[PDB]
């Protein structure tokens, strides 16, 4: 399974098993026994406008 | 006459008549009787690599 989206810089730490915040409990919740990997990178120069 | 270059974000104030600094007195100097105009804009998403 591959899931993709775009979030804020601060909130990448919320994508982890057993984590609390705003995205975790309202937008994207991970299973506690999740197995797999998470990849995140910077897209400021592609998704930001003046 | 049109002159073009690229400088650090903080140095835009150094491009002014009768101004002193590092670029203002070693790379580009504006005459005290300068007439004309100056334009500066952002290139963070064009001239920056990971």
């Amino acid at each position: 399974y591959a899931d993709s989206f775009v979030i804020r810089g601060d909130e990448v730490r919320q994508i982890a098993p057993g984590q609390t915040g705003k995205i975790a409990d309202y937008n994207y919740k991970l299973p506690d026994d999740f197995t797999g990997c998470v990849i995140a990178w910077n897209s400021n120069n592609l998704d930001s406008k003046v």
